[PDB]
C-alpha cells in the first residue's frame, strides 16, 4: 500500500 510497499524496499 504505502508502508507495506516500503516493506519490499526494506527487505531488498
Amino acid at each position: 500500500d504505502k508502508n507495506p510497499f516500503k516493506e519490499l524496499k526494506g527487505g531488498c
